[PDB]
C-alpha cells in the first residue's frame, strides 16, 4: 500500500491521472520522482523547468554542478539527483526530443532507467515540448517499465484520449 491517489489503473503496474506533476510531487512525496530533462540538465521549461521553479533554483543549482564534474548525460540515460522539496530523488531521465531530430526508438532506453526504482511518479517521456505523441509514450511505458509507475498527465484533454484510446 503507497500514498497515490486517485489513479486509473491500467496494468499491472502502470498508473495514470490527470494532475500537475509538481502538485502531486508536494503531496505524496514520492521516493522517486522523475524530470523530463536534457542532457545538459537546462530545466528550462516544461516539465523540467515546472519541476525546477517549485524547487526554487535548487535543482538547476545542483544540476549544473553535477554537469560541471560529469560531462552531459547521454538521449536515452539517466541519472539520480536530490528530490528538493518535492521527493526523496528526482531521476532526471533523456527521452529523445523530437524537435531536435532524435531517434524515437530511444524512447525505450530511456524507459528502462524506470526499473532501477520500485517505485515512481513520472511524466510520459517525450511528451510535450519534447514532441513525441504521448500516445505512443505511453504504449513504450506499459511495455518496457515493469516497476510501479505513476503517471501525471498535465492536459485533462490528453488524459481522457489517453485513457480513452488505451489498449
Ligand atoms: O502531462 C502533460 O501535459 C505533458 C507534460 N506536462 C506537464 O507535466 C505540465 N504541464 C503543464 Cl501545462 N503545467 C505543468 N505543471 C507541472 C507539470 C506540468 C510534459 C512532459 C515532458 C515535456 C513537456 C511536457
Amino acid at each position: 500500500v503507497n500514498s497515490f491517489s486517485g489513479y486509473l489503473k491500467l496494468t499491472d503496474n502502470v498508473y495514470i491521472k490527470n494532475a500537475d506533476i509538481v502538485e502531486e510531487a508536494k503531496k505524496v512525496k514520492p521516493t522517486v520522482v522523475v524530470n523530463a530533462a536534457n542532457v545538459y540538465l537546462k530545466h528550462g521549461g516544461g516539465v523540467a523547468g515546472a519541476l525546477n521553479k517549485a524547487t526554487n533554483n535548487a535543482m538547476q543549482v545542483e544540476s549544473d554542478d553535477y554537469i560541471a564534474t560529469n560531462g552531459p548525460l547521454k538521449v536515452g540515460g539517466s541519472c539520480v539527483l536530490s528530490g528538493h522539496n518535492l521527493a526523496k530523488h528526482c531521476l532526471h531521465v533523456v527521452g529523445p526530443n523530437v524537435n531536435k531530430g532524435e531517434d524515437i526508438q530511444l524512447l525505450k532506453s530511456a524507459y528502462e532507467n524506470f526499473n532501477q526504482h520500485e517505485v515512481l511518479l513520472a511524466p510520459l517521456l517525450s511528451a510535450g515540448i519534447f514532441g513525441a505523441d504521448p500516445i505512443h509514450s505511453l504504449r513504450v511505458c506499459v511495455d518496457t517499465v515493469r516497476t510501479n509507475v505513476y503517471l501525471a498527465v498535465f492536459d485533462k484533454n490528453l488524459y481522457d484520449k489517453l485513457v480513452s484510446s488505451f489498449l
